[PDB]
């Protein structure tokens, strides 16, 4: 692990290059608290350990989700190594509900006020001035250039739009543990490699407000260091159990809570390519999906048979129904399991327009479903697994962020055709 | 309360008329254990209350999951009210696992096996005898009469399907609880007013196997008493804590595990009755469901905002999107969201041939999928949400039952007309 | 307001003019009253028309009549003149081509509505034989429409005709190409997506309250 020179020295963290990695650094956290722009800073031990884990956790959660991080790997106990990037120097905090400057920038709103969808602010790094905030039109007209990206309206829509995504997923990823994700900051950087914005810097306890159960006064996070009207070693124990208490439970955010499966159920092994696009794009998902041959008219015993196995076993499950032609299989699995079952026919356009009635118009009592896409079928089984495995949940909500990033990005280029 | 003569009288309960409630019972229990036709019996202070708690949370899960069952309301901490039935003299016995008298009649099967689906076996009432195994001929040639409904193969059917559908929705409902149903005995009567069979005797710590965490060691049912050795009064003790923890558990059956939602957004006022349907049909499963106006076309901003304020409170949410003509509320909403959107769109023989293709043929990266019933929505919304919701499952698993018996009703209507 | 001629701000218009002196002299004042007289010397004309605009429907018979009074209806809505009249590319081609020839000699900018139920010749024709716009608008009915709609939709090259199901939806795309040369009928436009839009927050607020 060959070190080179300092490239970056913060308050809590410093950047090194690698000269064994190109485009490669290592992030070391330090044993340091620090808040506001005087003198409130204090040696904490442990701290580095518990930033470097939180960090770690989140960006592995993030980037396992398909949020674009710069995260390569933990490295030790206190650092971590990342693409190297130009940072944009923007704190973009976004909230669910509103307190702390919030409230001071906006008096009359009260503590608790919910922001549906979450608020996206951006301030300026600059301590000289205690990081005023900017409106999108200074952000724009600052014509900032960094890994030669100039950051544009397309730029700034895009960090506006992910600062969203990401904390959305944090919200949803701490609620299993019955804490409340109240606000966050992060910052983005341009990969002097790719050339892409990614989400930088670290996510740790000075990133967020985190309450226990919704309540204010168990706030888990580096408030309750801000909030001491002095710095006693009594109150740096107290804020060192909160950090503690965050960092002994950040790996759960990592665990499944709920077990998910799909069974692509075919009534005939000419479509088996229909059913492996379905069993490809649940693995996009993070979903185990087993295909299996029964047909509803020829083996009709044998479907209630293979149905039972999937119901007895306490995997809570998802059938999808491949049958071309006249399809039995979706309707017959309808009827007689209390699980969702989803009709993908392997319509083409010969016969498709006349096929699909018999998925459609379903008999009283019959709860079946259609969606014609292979992928779609698997993204339907995604979005129902997804309320109540916040796994499948953060892979659906960062594919509604990349693929909204590649229309801009695609709006961007054949914009040049019009110049 | 104005009780009568002893009707029946057993080793754990009694049965009491009641001159002030016509073709009402009570079922007293009473404060005894046993074990081989009264050849093993003792004494339990409690076991009356905690029979009579466990069978009266059960046939209470039972009955509003939809299951036909002889069950009123709890008469204080050893009683329950029911409506008189003439009950059919045989064990219905329903297994997951082989454990058991299935091992001794099956010589060669190992504990352990897995039955799906769940096997059903008949045992005759008689103490002389031991309760000898009946196939379903010996009881169809018994030409057993009970208030006046003579027991065919349709009741012997019905009986046995129901038996699946019970241990089915109790196994399901242990499940939260980290217990594995391993099997269970019920018995059936027929209701001397409506003269339909129902559920009756009682379920309780006598009536099945549990093991919690599928261990067998940790036995918490009457099986404890049935294995002892010797009954001591330390022994005795041991057997008590095991029915006190079921006990405590069993009111955690009526709790839901998980909160559930759906959200009817409707383009127009004009289709307001058709979301009135689907409204209805959430109540039908125990799922509240709110009614919003959004047009895509009209006002895509506030669908959007709408969107996350649903999103936003932490409630699993199911979307349908009713549009007619060119549905492009149930897109826009598929393409924003992670949470799952139907399209139940309110088709008119006029133009829904055409209208349909609007919900079905959408972009890549869009699971919406598409419910032509209303009712059928709803359906398919609770099949989403019994994946995570043991209520919710029940009532589809009950459905599922009462359909299949009200159509074996009505064969047996119309094969009268038939002579 | 802040008003900018020729977009050009030393030429300011608004009181601007008044925030901005240094020092009120009687001077400046009368700069700034000439100013406030420029702007009450035009503003009267926002409420003049610009452009003449008008629809002409030609429908085929008199028995959709009452589709082309929707039409027409529709048409007053947005301030828009329109005309009815009858003709039948197929019973009477050299009258469909003198009528067109009326509309397209006088000067005044004409968009053309083509009603004909069945086999649409009229919008064809019609689209065929002037450089004005044609909008096929026809009765469409559940017994036949699925079948009629595409004699309106696949037409031979050179025909830039459209279609419009909806009898007011053609009045309001008539009003749309009016509005690109007609602040008038534009502003109705523009006020008519504000009203239906707080329509929808009006009922969904009506709505929301059954939810309670
Ligand atoms: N990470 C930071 C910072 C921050 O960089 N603070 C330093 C001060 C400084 O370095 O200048 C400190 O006082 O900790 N301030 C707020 N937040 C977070 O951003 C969201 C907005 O908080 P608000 O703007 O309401 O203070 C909440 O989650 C804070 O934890
Ligand atoms: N096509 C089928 C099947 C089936 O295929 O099993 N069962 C009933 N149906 C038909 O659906 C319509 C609605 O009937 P219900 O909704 O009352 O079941 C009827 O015309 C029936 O024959
Ligand atoms: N409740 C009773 C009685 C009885 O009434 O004696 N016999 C069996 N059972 C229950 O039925 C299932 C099958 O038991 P076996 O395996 O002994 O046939 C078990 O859940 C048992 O508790
Ligand atoms: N298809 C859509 C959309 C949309 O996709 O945005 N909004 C309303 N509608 C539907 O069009 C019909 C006419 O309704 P209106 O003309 O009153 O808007 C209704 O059935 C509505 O749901
Ligand atoms: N239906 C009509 C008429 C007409 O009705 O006047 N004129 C040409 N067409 C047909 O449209 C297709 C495209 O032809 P062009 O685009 O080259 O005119 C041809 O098959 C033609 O006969």
């Amino acid at each position: 692990l060959n070190i080179g020179k300092k490239l970056y020295e913060g308050k809590t963290k410093e950047v090194y290059e690698l000269l064994d990695s190109p485009g490669k650094v290592l992030l070391q956290s330090k044993d340091q608290i620090t808040a506001g722009n005087a003198a409130r800073k204090n040696h904490l031990e442990g701290k580095a350990a518990i930033s470097n884990k939180i960090t770690s956790c989140i960006f592995q959660l993030l980037q396992e989700a398909g949020i674009k991080t710069a995260f390569t790997r933990k490295c030790g106990e206190t650092a971590f190594i990342a693409p190297q990037c130009e940072m944009i120097p923007i704190e973009w905090v976004c909230r669910r509900i509103a307190t702390g400057s919030f409230l001071k920038r906006n008096p009359g709103v009260k503590e608790g006020y919910k922001f549906y969808p979450p608020k996206v602010e951006l301030f300026f790094k600059d301590d000289a001035n205690n990081d005023p905030q900017w409106s999108e039109e200074q952000l724009i007209a600052a014509k900032f250039c960094f890994a030669g990206l100039l950051i544009g309206q397309t730029e700034v829509d895009i960090m506006s739009h992910a600062t969203q995504a990401i904390f959305e997923i944090l919200e949803k990823s701490w609620l299993p543990q019955n804490c409340t994700l109240v606000d966050m900051k992060i910052e983005f950087g341009v990969d002097v490699t790719t050339k892409e914005i990614v989400l930088a810097d670290v996510i740790d306890n000075d990133s967020w407000r985190l309450w226990p159960s919704g309540d204010r006064s168990q706030q888990k996070d580096k408030q309750s260091y801000r909030d001491l009207k002095e710095v006693t070693p009594e109150g740096l124990q107290m804020v060192k159990k909160n950090f503690e208490w965050v960092a002994e439970r950040v790996e759960l955010l990592l665990k499944s809570e709920s077990q998910c499966r799909v069974v692509v159920l075919m009534g005939s092994t000419s479509d088996l390519g229909h059913c492996e696009k379905i069993k490809k794009a649940c693995g996009n998902f993070g979903i185990p999906c087993e295909l299996r041959v029964t047909s509803a008219h020829k083996g009709p015993d044998e479907t209630l048979r293979i149905k039972a196995e999937y119901e007895g076993d306490g995997i809570p499950t998802v059938f999808v129904a491949v049958a071309g032609r006249s399809n039995g299989l979706g309707p017959v699995m309808s009827g007689n399991t209390a699980y969702p079952v989803i009709s993908c026919p392997p319509l083409t356009p010969d016969w498709g327009v006349q096929d699909v009635w018999s998925s459609l118009r379903l008999p009283s009592g019959l709860g079946c479903s259609t969606v014609l896409s292979p992928e779609g079928s698997a993204q339907f089984a995604a979005q129902i697994f997804g309320l109540s495995n916040h796994l499948v949940w953060s892979k659906l909500r960062a594919s509604i962020l990349n693929t909204w990033i590649s229309l801009k990005q695609a709006d961007k280029k054949i914009r040049e055709c019009n110049l």
